[PDB]
């Protein structure tokens, strides 16, 4: 109970507290499926393309890693849903960073050859020759991104490529 | 499995499907929460029961069990009625030996009664009648009144409002 009350307004619409839209992270466009429970209360929770898609990243992940042979993480606009090559203890379902956020937003896909010490999780920095990342947006709106990176390869227009082939593909899938 | 974006302002409209289901119209308040699995939960501000919810529902059971005239109370007027006429008794003042007997917190039995008052004012023929107070909380929130005027009360009725006081007492808390 934070025992917050709004109305709804004419057109159903009430607003979530800005409180609620931080400890939840929701943003501006976020899509929230609804649901209706026994107690007929309703109910709001972020959606997920990207991470109900559950197995597509991973066989995705999988098979960047098998034909590279980079590390190959996939992230919702949340955690990461799919690691391949990196350790699954590491990244999956961990805080994506600030950079990740940034890229994504900016729709746009990277490819850092050099400069290390990235953040790929919130907080932690990490040695990297470098990565490059393909943000997946799905009806002009990013959902997630595709990130192969290398602790002591360069990466290329290959892999450069690739990460957007893989958002691309992704992205498609959720429309 | 209904998408909806959140926009600038931090406002998700509800679809119309829910807001009917629902009964949710526009400036209806809705209290919100944040859930285990950080779901937002919305609903009717009122909030929670209150008597009356199952009133109509439990007067009627006891009458076609019984077949008495069955009313039952808040602190104020009748909410329910069964058996007998509705408008005779719904939403009327209950007499002060319902509030007296809602006080006193036990429940009664007169199986001896020529009279008695269940509305404020009207003194009526009665047989027979039983009472049994909704404590809530140790506070009288109410009362079921199950009473004849031709027959004799006896411990079957006299359990089935003490039953009927204590499910609904139950139902708030």
């Amino acid at each position: 109970a934070t025992g917050i009350v709004r109305r709804i307004d004419d057109l159903g619409r009430v607003v979530i507290p800005k409180e609620i839209r931080r400890t939840l992270r929701i943003r501006e466009g976020d899509p929230l499926e609804i649901f209706v429970d026994r107690d007929g209360d309703v109910i709001l929770k972020k959606y997920s393309p990207i991470s109900e898609l559950g197995d597509f990243a991973k066989e995705y992940a999988d098979a960047l890693y098998d034909s590279l042979g980079h590390s190959v993480l996939i992230c919702d606009r949340d955690v990461y849903i799919a690691v391949s090559g990196s350790s699954k203890k590491d990244y999956l379902n961990k805080s994506i960073s600030e950079m990740l956020e940034r890229t994504m937003d900016q729709r746009s896909s990277v490819l850092e050859s050099d400069a290390k010490s990235v953040q790929l999780v919130n907080g932690i920095d990490e040695d990297m020759n470098s990565y490059t990342v393909g943000p997946i947006v799905a009806n002009g709106d990013p959902i997630g991104a595709v990130v192969i990176f290398s602790k002591d390869q360069t990466m290329g227009e290959v892999e450069h490529k690739a990460v957007e082939t893989a958002a691309g593909f992704l992205a498609r899938q959720m429309e």
